[PDB]
């Protein structure tokens, strides 16, 4: 059973990355199970839908009154020291909102952290079906 913990927005970095104050310390969080187009792609510049996926995440966390983080059952940090979690803004999962809007693809790359994989897969199909953004 997963559980949500409070956090405070510090700043939105990218479509898939946000800096939050968590248990009194600043931490960078990488959104579990999604891959958004990058704006800070180490190699490829600004990918198509990057600006849009970034604006989307930023808007959602910046306008929330409450942000919560939910770790999965596997490892909690990646090799870069980023927290791996599902982020909620006023009870809405950011992870799902992105996929539903066709601003992210379902990744899945830490076999243990899969609690919401199916849920996300269904939203991605719907976004595909509606040919939105990425799927357009």
């Amino acid at each position: 059973k997963l559980h949500k913990e409070p956090a405070t927005l510090i700043k939105a970095i990218d479509g898939d990355t946000v800096k939050l104050m968590y248990k009194g310390q600043p931490m960078t969080f990488r959104l579990l199970l999604v891959d958004t187009p990058e704006t800070k792609h180490p190699k490829k510049g600004v990918e198509k839908y990057g600006p849009e996926a970034s604006a989307f995440t930023k808007k959602m966390v910046e306008n929330a009154k409450k942000i919560e983080v939910e770790f999965d059952k596997g490892q909690r940090t990646d090799k870069y020291g980023r927290g791996l979690a599902y982020i909620y803004a006023d009870g809405k999962m950011v992870n799902e909102a992105l996929v539903r809007q066709g601003l992210a693809k379902v990744a899945y790359v830490y076999k243990t952290n899969n609690t919401h994989e199916q849920h996300l897969r269904k939203s991605e199909a719907q976004a595909k079906k509606e040919k939105l953004n990425i799927w357009s």
